[PDB]
């Protein structure tokens, strides 16, 4: 069985769009600089330390889907420089988000989050993502382009033993989904940096961290139409973070008006004809 | 031809949702009190008076469909005490949005306009809601429960004359849009707060204002499920006017995160496992 297809960031930027479209998934080699996760991975650990269990009992939307050797840390704009500035505004980000997507209109971030596997977590179940907060998705016809899609950043090796990504390729076409195995899988091998991208469509599951000692972290970012209503908000983040941003950073989050693919597209999010930032005087590049 | 089934708010309020399903459009007699009409009118009348042309081009999100002898407000809460209060908790919108949603989970306000009409206000053509700022809806199967609905209330009357709304009946199940035509239509006569309810797919369009004397007027509350995005944004209504309200109409306006139906549904504009009125601490039924 074929591996998932690797790709240059740097080189092989318009065919990434083209070979998740025709797969199901891709690696992008070095998607982020070792600069940008040593950055990333400094700012956002002690969020993680502090992260409780995913269904923690002090939550009133707790996630009972994931492990209790999960922590997962979401809204990372206030906690993370790196993110905010150099994964938001991410050339490749932007130009495969724009490929993927012109059908519909303007993408934002669905989730932008951390995620850290505690030493012998075990395997998820096979799924396709979105079924826990978009029953929509499921609706819609199979030849509707994807809606969303997930860069799965390795923020420490995937190895093997330690529970790299499995994907099935292809299964992003699957309607019937009898086929569903373990045996149809492959794995995302990647060094910290190389992302992993897949549909809302493809199946895929962590994997089994087989070791008991090492800590495997990514990065995922599902960024969809802007359409559909984030898993995320970023409504609490300060004023003045939200100003020292672009302004394509500040519509990636929500602090913007968006807009449809429609011919004469009438917006979303705006405010009796005018826009979120025209509306508010919303600054934008100010340092902190 | 068969007219548009008209239902009491007051005794028929569980047969509204089925109606609606069955033919595609209902009216809803005495869906909003003569004194909350009054109310509204009073307090949207002169916004409604400074309200530029659709498509002014002092706006960054001109309206290119809508008639140049059409006013349309939008963002009614920070206006009207009427609107959020007795609007936005009304018994009657809520039961039939619960009905028509459920299947999804949680819905929203997508928009709450008030539309007025001048004299001459020509026909528009017949047409499907969401088409331009939703370009996804387009792409659900044909059996997906309707993913928005519309109830356009009378703040004036609507007669024959004076360009009450058009439907066709049935058109929510049409595929084939070969016998699209005014043909096929039937009227929405009503008085001061009835209401006529569509749904996504039903076919319709506002009638020719033939007197050049009436000015019509119209409330539209497009409620919609919460994994869809708003027209409008509710972002830069102040905070007292928000905690003025109840945490049920705050939900409605986007100041407060949202859930699917899935069983183990996690949540839509969360943080970090908790909800926007957890975080930040949102107060509601705070006296202005
Ligand atoms: C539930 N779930 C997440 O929490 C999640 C986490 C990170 C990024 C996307 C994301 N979206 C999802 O739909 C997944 C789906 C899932 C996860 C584990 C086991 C079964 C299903
Ligand atoms: C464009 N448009 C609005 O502006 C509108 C106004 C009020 C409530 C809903 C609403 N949604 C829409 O999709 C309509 C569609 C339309 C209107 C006129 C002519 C052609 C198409
Ligand atoms: O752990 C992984 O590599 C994948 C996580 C995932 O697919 C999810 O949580 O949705
Ligand atoms: O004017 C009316 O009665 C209907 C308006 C309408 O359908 C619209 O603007 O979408
Ligand atoms: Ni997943
Ligand atoms: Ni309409």
């Amino acid at each position: 069985k074929s591996q998932i297809p690797r790709l240059s960031a740097i080189n092989d930027l318009h065919k990434i769009w083209p070979t998740v479209e025709e797969h199901g998934a891709a690696i992008i080699e070095s998607f982020l600089s070792l600069d940008i996760v040593r950055r990333l991975n400094e700012e956002v650990d002690p969020f993680v330390k502090i992260e409780p269990i995913p269904a923690a009992k002090t939550k009133d939307h707790p996630n009972h889907k994931l492990s209790t050797t999960t922590r997962l840390v979401n809204v990372l704009a206030p906690i993370s420089k790196a993110y905010r500035e150099d994964v938001l505004n991410s050339k490749v980000l932007h130009r495969i988000c724009s490929d993927a997507f012109h059908v519909y209109g303007d993408y934002w971030v669905l989730m932008g989050a951390v995620m850290e596997l505690a030493p012998s977590n075990p395997a998820q179940p096979l799924h396709r993502d979105m079924r826990f907060s978009h029953p929509i998705v499921e609706y819609l016809k199979p030849d509707a382009p994807a809606t969303s899609i997930n860069f799965l950043v390795a923020l420490s090796p995937f190895t093997a033993e330690n529970g790299a990504t499995h994907v099935i390729l292809g299964s992003h076409k699957w309607q019937n989904l009898s086929n569903v195995s373990m045996d149809a899988t492959v794995r995302a091998l990647m060094n910290p940096g190389d992302a992993l991208l897949i549909t809302d469509s493809t199946i895929h599951c962590g994997g089994a961290e087989t070791t008991g000692t090492e800590t495997r972290r990514l990065l995922t970012i599902t960024m969809g139409i802007s359409q559909l209503t984030p898993l995320e908000s970023n409504l609490a983040v300060p004023r003045p973070v939200i100003e020292s941003l672009t302004p394509l950073a500040q519509r990636l989050l929500g602090w913007a008006s968006q807009r449809s693919a429609a011919p004469r597209d009438i917006g979303l999010l705006t405010i009796r004809g005018n826009s979120i930032e025209k509306t508010m005087n919303l600054k934008a590049e100010q340092p902190l």
